[PDB]
């Protein structure tokens, strides 16, 4: 014993189990597909009829980013777009929304590169986690076109 590893499955599982969001049986149903595909079990769970948002919500605590509810109730500032352009936004899956607490709130549905972006920016920025569904609609609100 005391010789563990824990893969991406464990990372989702432990988190869900911490709050008791899903049950062992639901995890096992998805685990069988992961054994044949090797893909991220999170999608497998969602494909069994589970909510997609619950995957993003877990990813938020596992990376230490606050999860975002939706984007319909947001007003992206013009000043926010001066640090993150629409070109850079799609390159890193990030969209700024405004200056808050002396930092700039940036919403990302793919924070996999959050730490890379933090270094590249080399300026005080804040990062949140949202679904790609809300992100696509917000990207157009922050970067509109006449």
């Amino acid at each position: 014993g005391s010789s563990g590893e824990g893969q991406k499955d464990l990372k989702l599982g432990e988190l869900l189990l911490q709050k008791g969001w899903i049950s062992r049986e639901a995890l096992e149903e998805a685990l069988v597909e992961q054994e044949k595909t090797g893909d991220l079990l999170g999608r497998i769970l969602v494909r069994k009829g589970l909510p997609e948002e619950a995957l993003y919500r877990a990813l938020a605590e596992q990376k230490g980013l606050e999860f975002l509810e939706s984007t319909e109730g947001i007003v992206p500032d013009p000043s926010a777009a001066l640090l993150l352009l629409r070109s850079d936004a799609l390159r890193y899956g990030a969209v700024p929304i405004g200056f808050q607490n002396g930092e700039v709130e940036v919403v990302l549905s793919d924070p996999r590169h959050k730490e890379a972006v933090a270094q590249l920016l080399n300026r005080p920025a804040r990062f949140y986690l949202a679904l790609p569904q809300a992100w696509e609609e917000l990207f157009r609100r922050a970067y509109p076109q006449k």
